[PDB]
């Protein structure tokens, strides 16, 4: 059994910064540090930090007066940011710079009273944060998930309209939604392509190359990691069996029985120790040395705030 490893895979620059932010806050100020929502969608990363006395909560009401609160890498609405400001809390913001960039565009559209369409998945905290940058009742902020949603959307002024995207979407699907928006709303204004970030594009491109060679693809990532799910979905649509797994214990022998080539990748929030343990388990079920595929180089790093050292 040949084991192939996708490249790039695993931590992106926003995740690495968000994890550092919490760790350094814990090191500067001690336990407890409160965090609103899982800092990133990875059970191991979360369990890690939690067992080291970060405390994860879903609402600012659960955080005590005088405490330190960190916002997750997915970002938060204006209302959440205001609710923390109107409380007694010291706040550090771990929102990824690439999410903040999309926030700034929505806020701009809002000030101008111009209507905005976000492409994204309803209920995801990034979508809640991003939609929550829009406050002008003169305009409007609308969410679409698919070409069908576009086909049924009506807006107040289609001459003054822009669109933005969630950063972790399927490159291919989003492209279909943009083609629909442009046909429905010829004057809509957006980015040249989308707001999908470099790490999301790169992991999709890497898993496409992997799935070309591998019969089965295992994607290391938690169930609620949107970007991890896109990697698995991509492989599946190429007709490969693909499984989203949190760790090596999830691997079922039947998945890899009589398989000549198995590929492994990891979502943007999954630590490399998890991939190492998965490779050790596949070697137990008969695979040889893991071979890394050649891939696009990534060179971007986002530093913690100078306050966090
Ligand atoms: O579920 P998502 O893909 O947004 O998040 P995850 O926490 O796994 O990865 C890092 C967050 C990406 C924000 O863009
Ligand atoms: S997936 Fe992209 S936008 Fe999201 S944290 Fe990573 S680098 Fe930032």
């Amino acid at each position: 059994m040949q084991i192939l490893l996708a490249n790039p895979r695993g931590f992106c620059a926003g995740v690495d910064r968000a994890i550092s932010i919490v760790e350094n806050a814990l090191a500067i100020y001690g336990a407890p540090i409160y965090v609103r929502h899982e800092v990133v969608h990875n059970r191991y990363v979360v369990d890690s930090l939690r067992e080291r006395g970060a405390i994860f909560i879903e609402q600012i009401s659960e955080v005590p007066d005088g405490a330190i609160l960190i916002f997750s890498a997915h970002g938060v609405s204006q209302a959440v940011r205001n609710e923390a400001k109107s409380r007694d809390l010291t706040v550090f913001d771990a929102t990824c710079p690439l999410v903040t960039k999309v926030h700034m565009e929505v806020a701009r559209a809002s000030r101008r009273g111009e209507e905005s369409i976000l492409i994204g998945h309803a209920g995801h905290p990034e979508v809640e944060g991003t939609m929550g940058q829009y406050s002008n009742p003169e305009g409007g902020m609308y969410l679409v998930e698919s070409p069908d949603d576009v086909w049924k959307l009506t807006v107040k002024n289609e001459e003054k309209l822009s669109f933005m995207t969630q950063t972790t979407l399927s490159v291919d699907d989003t492209s279909d939604v943009i083609d629909a928006l442009r046909k429905r709303f010829p004057k809509i204004v957006g980015p040249r392509k989308d707001d999908i970030c470099y790490a999301t594009t790169n992991r999709q491109e890497a898993v496409r190359a992997l799935a070309e060679q591998a019969e089965v693809v295992l994607v290391v990532g938690s169930k609620n990691s949107s970007n991890s799910n896109r990697l698995a979905e991509l492989a599946q649509r190429m007709g490969k069996r693909a499984f989203l797994i949190d760790d090596a214990k999830d691997i079922q022998e039947e998945w890899v029985k009589e398989v000549k080539c198995v590929g492994v990748t990891a979502g943007a929030s999954a630590p490399d120790i998890l991939v190492q343990n998965v490779v050790a388990r596949l070697q137990q079920l008969g695979g040889g040395e893991a071979i890394p595929l050649e891939g696009r180089e990534e060179n971007i790093v986002f530093e913690v705030p100078k306050e966090l050292r």
